[PDB]
């Protein structure tokens, strides 16, 4: 995927999320209603500290799931469906109220990039 493009596309995410490095550096100063995305790639889902996630995503991580660019790219398009399928639960609910139409892989790549 394209990171250069992903950064530009992150415009749909900053409304709720931010990209903040461990020493506090503000890579992307966004909102605090969604968890910090710095390092999400490789991270077990629904585990960022001091963040109150909806249940399903926490269950997904409890099952051993860590995000990849690929899944990130997919989830982003339809979070709730993503979950229902992963969890094999028709009843899986998402706390993320946005579906991105096009851009997943790029945004996915960007996110991977950010920690280099
Ligand atoms: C607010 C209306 C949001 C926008 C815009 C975006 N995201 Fe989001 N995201 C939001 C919430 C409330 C949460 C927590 C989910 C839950 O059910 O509790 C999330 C979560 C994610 C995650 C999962 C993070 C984890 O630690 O597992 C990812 C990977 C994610 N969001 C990506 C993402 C992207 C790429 C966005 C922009 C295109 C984006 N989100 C926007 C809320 C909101």
């Amino acid at each position: 995927g394209d990171a250069a493009k992903g950064e530009k596309e992150f415009n749909k995410c900053k409304t709720c999320h931010s990209i903040i490095a461990p020493d506090g550096t503000e890579i992307v100063k966004g909102a605090k209603t969604g968890p910090n995305l710095y390092g999400v790639v490789g991270r077990t889902a629904g585990t960022y500290p001091e963040f109150k996630y909806k249940d399903s995503i926490v269950a997904l991580g409890a099952s051993g799931f860590a995000w990849t660019e690929e899944d990130i790219a997919t989830y982003v398009k339809d979070p709730g469906a993503f979950l229902k399928e992963k969890l094999d639960d028709k009843k899986a609910k998402t706390g993320m109220a946005f579906k991105l139409a096009k851009g997943g892989e790029d945004v996915a790549a960007y996110l991977a990039s950010v920690v280099k």
